[PDB]
């Protein structure tokens, strides 16, 4: 069921870091981590949230598709790739927030809240502003929350439409070679203590599906390769990636 390797904790010691890997094996339904108290600790999801927010927004019409423009709003912000226009697809790849705070906003609190119930995502909780709460207000989700999460998007199970579902998944892809497709999302948390990054998907392989989730303290930008760098050196110890 589940399974803890401590071995694992190298991948984080090796660089004086600090945090946790939950890989879980789709035929097998098998977990596997390197800290089962922490794969089970909630933080804040910060820009992994993008997934069940463009799922709810395109749900409901607010993104009508991947190549709707999105224009920028010529307010010019410290990250340079957000100040341009964007789809979906473009907005995902950058992590651009003020598009998503504009989907937020038309969501509306409301809607907001039901759907993230229907998702079963996380605590359920949106307490704080509409447009800016998995970033500085109440909701939490754990990696196994968040693999919990993306098992039924996989599988088209949450309560949206098959086609919202599919669009998000297009919108997730982030690599893709001979070997394997991973889905994924990354995130960074700042605004509350503690800072952490996120990521967060799956490695589709050719007979099996290898869902994951990460995070780990992140006091400086410099250290956001590390998401994906430790996520990568565990599936290649589990044989998992070449
Ligand atoms: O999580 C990603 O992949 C990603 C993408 C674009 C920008 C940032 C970012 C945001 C804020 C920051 O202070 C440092 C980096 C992260």
């Amino acid at each position: 069921e589940w399974q803890e390797n401590k071995s694992w904790n190298a991948h984080f010691t090796e660089h004086k870091s600090q945090g946790v890997v939950v890989l879980w094996n789709e035929n097998k339904q098998q977990g596997f981590t390197n800290n089962l108290k922490r794969a089970n600790q909630a933080f804040l999801p910060a820009s992994t949230f993008k997934i069940p927010n463009s799922l709810i927004a395109l749900d409901l019409g607010v993104v009508k598709d991947e190549h709707q423009v999105f224009k920028w709003d010529g307010q010019t912000r410290d990250i340079a790739t957000w100040n341009r226009d964007h789809n979906l697809i473009t907005a995902m790849k950058y992590s651009v927030v003020p598009v998503y705070q504009e989907f937020a906003r038309q969501i509306g609190e409301a809607r907001m809240s039901k759907m993230l119930h229907a998702f079963d995502y996380g605590n359920e909780d949106i307490s704080g502003n509409v447009d800016s709460f998995w970033l500085d207000g109440g909701i939490r989700i754990s990696a196994t929350e968040q693999i919990s999460f993306l098992r039924k998007l996989y599988h088209n199970k949450l309560h949206v439409s098959e086609r919202s579902q599919r669009i998000v998944k297009q919108a997730m892809l982030t690599e893709a070679n001979g070997d394997y497709i991973i889905r994924a999302k990354t995130g960074y948390s700042t605004r509350i203590e503690p800072k952490i990054g996120w990521w967060v998907g799956w490695v589709e392989l050719d007979d099996n599906v290898w869902f994951f989730a990460m995070n780990m303290d992140m006091p400086t930008s410099d250290g956001l390769g590390l998401r994906q760098a430790i996520t990568k050196e565990v599936l290649k110890q589990e044989k998992i990636i070449p």
